[PDB]
């Protein structure tokens, strides 16, 4: 329904400027960076923008427009958006502010852009908004620094937020499919939103950041439909009708952006069928400390197979774990999380496999060795079963990281975020079925 | 007693070894930094160690030892805590393991050691540990890298969960003023560690991984004691419910997540607030809400402004500005902005802790830096002492400010739930102390 958003063939940047101080600037910069389709930069009182030719308006550039993205200054805001759909304009982002945020006569003015709009058929996004992103063909329709790649939707009404999070995930080497700040969601909501993403294959999730949506009802209708295809992280701030609600609409709720954001990656695994979770690592305490957080997301530990629990008993340190949790001792090498990971793997007993490491620093082991086990032997009983990771740490853990990622795996560096992840995948199968 | 563990003159590693794969030869390398005493390689085969000259047997050390560190295999452990008794040594610590861990005659052995200890005169910890740390002089007796300077001492009953929070500390830029694992901890136990801290000038606040304590009644009424002077925070492994109980009465702070345990002991490098209302300033609205939730289920309740201050607020801030309870700059907030609005609130009678949000802004050409700037030279300006907690975001972007103002005692988070944790922690230790 909204593909010219995402997934436009020509856009127009109505505002684009060569100033390090406005918008306009760095929004066209961004977007200097998107071939999967045509960009054109607009500015009345400049003939060339930034290595490329200017149009005075975007009614005279020779080729189509579907994607308009409204940057100037608000008081030519009401007839720019009239340029747009004239020239046939699908798609406007609005990243102007100044208008429903600000009172009565702001959100006026506001219900009559949206007016203006329906009569040419386009959908707004925004106003007073940081604009949306689409990592999988280098779209950056913003003027923040673009997302790593990635297969989680977010969608905030928090601008300011919205940029925090992107630049938090950035560093914490995760990234979003899509990116969508709705500033004061004039027009296009979180519902209609919801249900383009249902059907998109890079939308493995959606996550949102929600401070007061407009149709209650509406918003739940959508909810409980799209859940069913993939899963709804909601964060909800200010301070139950909420919560309850999204419970029966089946969209996972999160209090703290770390929650929202692990339970919205976990999804890049296959959903399990059971809550019977195995946990290895080659450390108790953080077996301990996410055995207790896995306890208070409700999920159960797996109990072994005699011949699973004979295996492991005879390659394994004499005094490690091998019954509920497995605690292979910290001279656990990379060959070593790969059989108990196989072992694992392979128990019917066992529906979801959590490998935590702290990765060594000393006897011969390297940094990525335990990753590469545990990736080796996903590979090969090449199941369908939902492997978590937690490695620390810090930079010692980061090229561990690096690799799990890369291989599909969600790694995480907080015993209560695997839990998140781990909880929020069970909920999501069995609002499947399984 | 229990300092020249911290502040040894003389250092015996037993066990040091050239092999890369071995315990001892980390050992040894880390206290290569240590040059505030002299370190001896002590091995049974070798006439050097990583260039330095090594002793067959601690014995044969011409100079004073104070503090050994055991990492030979278990064997050998015995005849080398007697050896170090005959030597003079006051403390030892066995990183060696094989002892109580494995079982009762693991437990019987590990008696005969402290025995042997007691004996001599001698204090171990451990053994089965992963060492210690005094990062204010270079002292890294341990076989992992050494985490960042810092006023929090750490002591945790799990090593790896000690090696794993060290790296988490470093690239989020905190440190520990002490580190101590303490493993099986057969002999110096908490207790003993928290009476001796509790003068030390260095360490602020004690951090504590507990998985369980062997003298609850020492450790309560030491804890009751300690917490008059400075914070205890202490996360709890797993009984369970009684233990908080228990922690609570003696003065002790709980935390439930690391990140809790970090953000709410390092909180202590602010003053002690007078009361419990505090001032949120930020230029980001969705950050202030979350923050306010935060400290709301914290028990933390939002200042009432007086007029003088909003009315002020009010004049150079912008239209859509909020100036009530939380403050509201907008986006376009420069350090002048922040500057101001902070010395204001800090002014303000009814603000007895202040919590700087900044989302860090790449555009309008404002600086990386400008408000944490404008914080710190409000800070500096009023000079009460009144705590002052800052929450930046974010990632990459945020990094310069942060340093900043860790680099100036503003304790700096990056997650509504961390500051709020710390404005909790300072609120009840003023409780404890009485105030």
């Amino acid at each position: 329904m909204l593909d010219y958003f995402f997934n436009p063939k020509g856009i127009a940047v109505i505002g684009a400027s060569n100033d390090p101080k406005k918008l306009g600037y760095e929004v066209f910069k961004n977007l200097k960076e998107y071939k999967k389709g045509k960009v054109y930069p607009v500015n009345i009182k400049e003939e060339e923008v930034q290595g490329v030719k200017a149009y005075k308006s975007v009614k005279d550039i020779p080729d189509e427009i579907d994607l308009a993205i409204i940057v100037v200054p608000k008081r030519f805001v009401k007839d720019t958006l009239i340029q747009c759909g004239e020239k046939g304009v699908k798609g406007v982002v609005i990243i102007t502010a100044g208008f429903g945020e600000t009172g009565e006569e702001g959100k006026r003015e506001e219900k009559e852009l949206v007016e203006i709009a329906h009569k040419y058929g386009m959908r707004i996004i925004g106003p007073n908004c940081v604009g949306i992103m689409n990592t999988h063909v280098d779209l950056n329709a913003t003027f923040i620094t673009v997302a790593k790649k990635g297969n989680v939707a977010f969608i905030s009404q928090s601008g300011a937020l919205g940029a925090g999070i992107v630049y938090k995930t950035i560093k914490e080497d995760i990234g979003f499919s899509k990116f969508i700040s709705v500033g004061n969601m004039a027009d296009v909501d979180f519902a209609e939103l919801m249900e383009y993403l249902a059907d998109t294959e890079e939308d493995k999730a959606i996550a949102l950041y929600i401070e007061g949506v407009r149709n209650g009802k509406k918003f739940m209708e959508v909810a409980k439909r799209v859940t069913k295809k993939k899963p709804i992280i909601a964060l909800k701030a200010g301070k139950k009708i909420y919560e309850a609600a999204f419970k029966q609409s089946g969209v996972l709720v999160a209090n703290t952006i770390d929650e929202m954001l692990s339970m919205a990656r976990a999804f890049s695994q296959p959903l399990p069928r059971g809550n019977k979770v195995a946990i290895m690592t080659n450390a108790g305490g953080p077996g301990v400390l996410t055995a207790d957080e896995l306890d208070k997301r409700g999920l159960k530990l797996a109990t072994l197979e005699e011949k699973t629990i004979e295996e492991l008993r005879s390659f394994l340190p004499p005094m490690a774990a091998v019954k509920n949790p497995v605690d292979m001792i910290a001279s656990a090498r990379g060959e070593d999380y790969y059989r108990t990971a196989k072992l694992l793997l392979q128990d019917p007993n066992v529906d979801m496999l959590i490998a935590i490491c702290v990765v060594p620093t000393f006897a011969g082991m390297t940094l990525t060795e335990h990753a590469e086990g545990i990736i080796r032997a996903v590979k090969e009983v090449n199941n369908e079963k939902p492997v978590l990771a937690m490695f620390m740490a810090g930079y010692v853990s980061e090229k561990a990281k690096e690799l799990l990622e890369k291989n599909g795996i969600p790694t995480y560096e907080r015993p209560e975020d695997v839990a998140s992840a781990a909880y929020a995948l069970v909920e999501q199968a069995k609002n499947v079925g399984i």
